[PDB]
């Protein structure tokens, strides 16, 4: 259906709406927009710097009751400054404040590598490199655990964790909650099959971020890889008579993945929900695989020697 199962019980929407670099002053009617459109899956996080516009949204549109709280399914992240075991609560309070929602339904640990607390959410070290917290990820994952059992989040995992820091939460001593969901980023360009295999494998429900390759990444250089443009994926959506940004989001619903597409665009937020009417054949999903270039936007150069440092690993 639109819904995955998690190891809670709960069901996940399988399309969700991204909020990463959407304005403050666009993503109220953004969300406003997607929900009367049908989504009921947002994607959010402190460090966006826009999750009390995101909060006016929701709120207007469960005081319009187009929408009831428990068919929202909505997630944010704890951000690398608050691993500290005492600063994660108040973390997620402040999320919970500026979405104005007594509960979140899944929250995840944003990347496995740990800050030095602050203000600043890269902290460089008065010259150059991020400053790193000496916490390691089994203390933050036991903080999290206790944000279930307090009653503000229903649901924890994590995002960005490679395949042997899964493995190290799975084997910790006396684990209560197991990750529910592993968010990373995912698209024709970087397949991510054998992390998606160990995922699925251990009952752990991964989502695709950049589905579309993020061209409104920061540091969009390469003057290469654009996913949108690619001819080859033009022709596969040409054949169904749908868009290159349609095909790109049914693709990880095929293999199961949750997907989160980002538009502030009204008509493309339309356009990225008209994916549940049509299938890519066992042909289409082996040829957009096959585009695999282990390309990845989002690999945290800052923190390259960071001790945790998801990416030095094969998967
Ligand atoms: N956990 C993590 O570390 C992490 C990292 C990155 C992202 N994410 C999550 O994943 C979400 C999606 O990834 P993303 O923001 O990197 O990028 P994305 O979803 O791959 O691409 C977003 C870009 O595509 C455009 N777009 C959307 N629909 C389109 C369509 N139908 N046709 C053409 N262009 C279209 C958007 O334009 P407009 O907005 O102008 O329409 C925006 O410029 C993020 O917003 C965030 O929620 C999580």
């Amino acid at each position: 259906a639109s819904r995955l199962l998690l190891n809670n019980g709960a069901k996940m929407p399988i399309l969700g709406l991204g909020t990463w670099k959407s304005p403050p002053g666009q993503v109220t009617e953004a969300v406003k927009v997607a929900i009367d459109v049908g989504y009921r899956h947002i994607d959010c996080a402190h460090v966006y710097q826009n999750e009390n516009e995101v909060g006016v949204a929701i709120q207007e549109k469960l005081r319009e009751q187009v929408v009831k709280r428990e068919e929202l399914f909505i997630v944010s992240k704890l951000w690398c400054t608050y691993h500290e075991k005492g600063l994660v609560k108040g973390a997620c309070q402040k999320t919970l404040s500026d979405l104005k929602l007594d509960y979140l339904d899944l929250y995840l640990i944003h990347w496995p590598t740990g800050f030095k607390p602050g203000k600043e959410f890269f902290p460089l070290d008065e010259s150059g490199n991020v400053v790193p917290s000496d916490t390691n990820i089994l203390d933050t994952w036991a903080a999290m655990e206790e944000l279930v059992d307090e009653g503000l989040v229903k649901a924890i995992g994590i995002s960005n964790f490679n395949h042997l820091q899964v493995e190290m939460i799975l084997n910790k001593p006396g684990l209560k909650y197991k990750p529910a969901v592993n968010q990373i980023e995912c698209h024709p360009y970087l397949t991510q099959e054998k992390l998606i295999q160990y995922c699925q494998s251990k009952g752990i429900v991964v989502t695709a971020y950049s589905p579309l390759g993020s061209p409104d990444r920061p540091w969009a250089k390469p003057e290469d890889p654009s996913l949108l443009e690619d001819p080859r994926i033009k022709a596969i959506a040409a054949k169904h008579n749908k868009t290159t940004a349609q095909v790109l989001i049914r693709f990880p619903m095929q293999r199961n993945l949750v997907v989160i597409p980002k538009s502030v665009t009204p008509e493309r937020i339309a356009e990225n929900f008209k994916v549940f009417d049509f299938e890519l054949s066992s042909q289409d999903m082996t040829t957009l695989l096959s585009y695999n270039r282990n390309w990845r936007v989002c690999a945290l150069l800052s923190c390259t020697s960071h001790k945790d440092y998801p990416f030095h690993e094969e998967f």
